[PDB]
């Protein structure tokens, strides 16, 4: 997690940002963070039933929730799609079942006002798996070639090894950097 | 945290002890850890798909991870098992369906020669559900009664409204002190 504040150590300007990381749970979001080694992953609990985790590096700051069949019901999600430049959604590449289901989460988000303008990464996780659906069929499932006017990417991942963080969150750290 | 801080406040100076906090997954745990107002939950993944949860108050750390995994006592635990000196166990009353899944796994951990000397507090939590099974049922269904040779006392909670923690802690606290 060297290599990784390298990338993120250019951005550093300080006026705050926020990199949202989500997707349905057991997606590998927190096994991502940690391995990121920016710093320690710290829990809130902003309202019951909404446990937030965040990594904080400098001005910038990862928050991560699981999304689907959404808790007591409460977006505040909004006070944190404010400053949020890029959104990462993690998938599980296994899970064909709730396959579907992430696409309408994603859709939902997609779908969101201040989120215009995030860049998007979507991380198909768990390709280490036997039947772990190849990033092709994940696009193609989740309808990612159906967006347009939005700069999107997938990378395909194994958060426990490690294969794919650098590549994936390379490409988002170019597209902040290259805009604003 | 003010209140919660002062419990857990003759334990104090090299002892270095550990109070750990383990269940099912939904019992409710993160949710007391972070009513305790006692320090950041942190978490770490000390081996692949084991994460854990950490509040230190200065010598007092509060270790935190789910039981129930499909199937295992591993290796790692007994490390941990080590400078356990109190050990709570948290239980969803609502959870019907699970709670001899919760008598198993808790009757597992009582049998680790590490843990023998350990003192039991078991919160009956989300006792603010019209299902839930009373501190007596529960008694019950997880068999606190044939328990010999072990310090135990079950307290009823609400971990959201945070009612019931104090009492728990209250006794848990002083097992520890005054004995022990
Ligand atoms: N085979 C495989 N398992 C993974 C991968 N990433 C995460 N996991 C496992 O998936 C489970 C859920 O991970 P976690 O980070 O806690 O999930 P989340 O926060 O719910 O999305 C844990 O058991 C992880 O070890 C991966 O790429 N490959
Ligand atoms: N109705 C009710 N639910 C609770 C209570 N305490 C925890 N929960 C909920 O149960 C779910 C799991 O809580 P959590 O702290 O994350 O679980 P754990 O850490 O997996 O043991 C969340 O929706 C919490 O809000 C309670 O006392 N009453
Ligand atoms: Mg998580
Ligand atoms: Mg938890």
């Amino acid at each position: 997690g060297n290599i990784f504040a390298n990338l993120f150590k250019g951005l550093f300007g300080k006026k705050e940002m926020r990199i949202l990381m989500v997707g349905l749970d057991a997606a590998g979001k927190t096994t991502i963070l940690y391995k990121l080694k920016l710093g320690e992953i710290v829990t809130t609990i902003p309202t019951i039933g909404f446990n937030v985790e965040t990594v904080e590096y400098k001005n910038i700051s990862f928050t991560v929730w699981d999304v689907g069949g959404q808790d007591k019901i409460r977006p505040l999600w909004r006070h944190y799609f404010q400053n949020t430049q890029g959104l990462i959604f993690v998938v599980d590449s296994n899970d064909r079942e709730r396959v579907n289901e992430a696409r309408e989460e994603l859709m939902r988000m997609l779908a969101e006002d201040e989120l215009r303008d995030a860049v998007l990464l979507v991380f198909a996780n768990k390709q280490d798996l036997p039947n772990a659906m190849n990033a092709a069929e994940i696009t193609d499932k989740l309808g990612l070639h159906s967006l347009r006017h939005r700069n999107w990417y997938i990378q395909a991942t194994c958060a426990t090894s490690g294969d794919g963080l650098y590549e994936g969150l390379d490409w988002l750290s170019n597209q902040l950097r290259n805009q604003k």
